[PDB]
DNA sequence: TCTGGGGTCCTA
DNA sequence: TAGGACCC
């Protein structure tokens, strides 16, 4: 009778799963990133908990300065295997539930739920809640709409620890004056081009003449915005496993690299490392791209397609070193970074 | 106490 | 192939 997308997203992610070995933290600020030590420069904080955003402290902040904003915080060293682990019990959970489920980074899901007129998709949305927390102790938040972007906006009004239903009925309600950067797939540089066009809020754009952004975004890039700011997105919640279309590794470096020989053998390192991680995933590489970022934060990114798709470890290094080969060490070099592109069409 | 790391995909 | 843009 009638379709529901539900966004779960676990609150203050990091954060929560470091809260669960660290109780007597709870309700103080906990700052997670790094290796704990927040004078290291070139780090960034990779959850706050939400008494340290009170002082202004936020995921991808320099650790730095997070460190000046909120002195009295315990800094945590990020640890990836435990929040890896954290989360796939959580999603293991999700799909036990028997919905269609499809999972969005380690914190968050979509759960479609056909129900009919009874009853209430909160009521679903409050047994997660109660499931998640009884078995794993973490506090997630639920957006309710009836497609993956509307729901996901809604989780932001959900938040912390609770429930939001965002449809056609309260959307433009809700959304009309803001930015129209709070859309899913909106970003300040789409932003400032629509208020190049006199465009500033939700309403204003879901009003947009189609013609004025197709030719300005695309024939279809245009329509899309038109349809998020209308409230729409993708209704289909799939349950099919995610395959990667590509693994990467990039590295800033401590101290900006002068040595041509430390750049080659950095590349060599990051390439071998990615290969190794995809070959144990059973993929094949179809092309190789390197990343070069100067000291002034100049950011190239040069990519070569493999003659035939390949794991041999010599021609990817040797691809690796001849695509680093074509930039210019004129410059110091503050990161390098590997990314193989994987072949589709297979598993 | 300048500016992380992992990804996808439109379009030129 | 380049790279702009957005997301978590
Ligand atoms: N730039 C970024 C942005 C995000 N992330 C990572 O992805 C998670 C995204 O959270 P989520 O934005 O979907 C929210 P979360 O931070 O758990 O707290 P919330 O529940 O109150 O929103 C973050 O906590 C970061 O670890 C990152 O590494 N770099
Ligand atoms: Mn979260
Ligand atoms: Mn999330």
């Amino acid at each position: 009778m009638t379709k529901w997308v539900l966004h779960v997203d676990l609150d203050q992610f990091y954060a929560s799963v470091e809260l669960r070995r660290r109780p007597d933290l709870r309700g103080q600020p906990v700052i997670v990133g790094g290796s704990g030590d927040p004078s290291e420069p070139r780090k960034v904080v990779t959850c706050a908990s939400y008494e340290a955003r009170e002082f202004g402290v936020h995921a991808g902040m320099p650790l730095r300065a997070a460190a000046r904003r909120c002195p009295d915080a315990t800094f945590l060293p990020s640890d990836p295997a435990a929040y890896d682990e954290a989360s796939e019990q959580v999603m293991g959970l999700l799909r036990d539930l028997g919905h269609p489920l499809e999972v969005w980074g380690w914190d968050e899901a979509y759960l479609g739920a056909d129900l009919p007129d009874e009853s209430d998709p909160v009521e679903v949305a409050e047994r997660i809640r109660t499931v998640v927390a009884a078995e794993t102790g973490l506090s997630c938040s639920v957006g309710i709409s009836d497609n993956k972007q509307r729901a996901k906006v809604a989780t932001g009004f959900a938040k912390p620890a609770g429930i939001y239903v965002l449809t056609e009925a309260n959307w433009m309600t809700v959304m009309g004056d803001r930015p129209p950067d709070a859309l899913w797939g909106v970003g300040p540089k789409t932003t400032k081009k629509l208020a190049a066009m006199g465009i500033t809020t939700v309403a204003d754009l879901a009003v947009t003449d189609p013609s004025v952004l197709t030719t300005a975004f695309g024939p279809s890039t245009g329509l899309w915005l038109l349809l998020l700011a209308k409230g729409g997105g993708d209704t289909e919640v799939s349950s099919e496993p995610w395959v990667p279309r590509s693994r990467s590794h990039v590295v800033t470096f401590p101290q900006d690299l002068t040595e041509r020989r430390e750049m080659d053998s950095a590349v060599r390192d990051l390439a071998l490392q990615t290969l190794a991680e995809i070959v144990e995933q059973g993929r094949i590489v179809t092309r190789v791209a390197v990343t070069v970022r100067t000291s002034t934060f100049y950011t190239r990114t040069k990519i070569r397609k493999l003659p035939a798709p390949s794991t041999d470890a010599g021609q990817i290094v040797d691809t690796a070193l001849a695509v680093l080969d074509q930039f210019e060490l004129d410059r110091p070099v503050r990161l390098l970074g590997v990314r193989l592109e994987l072949a589709m069409d297979d598993v």
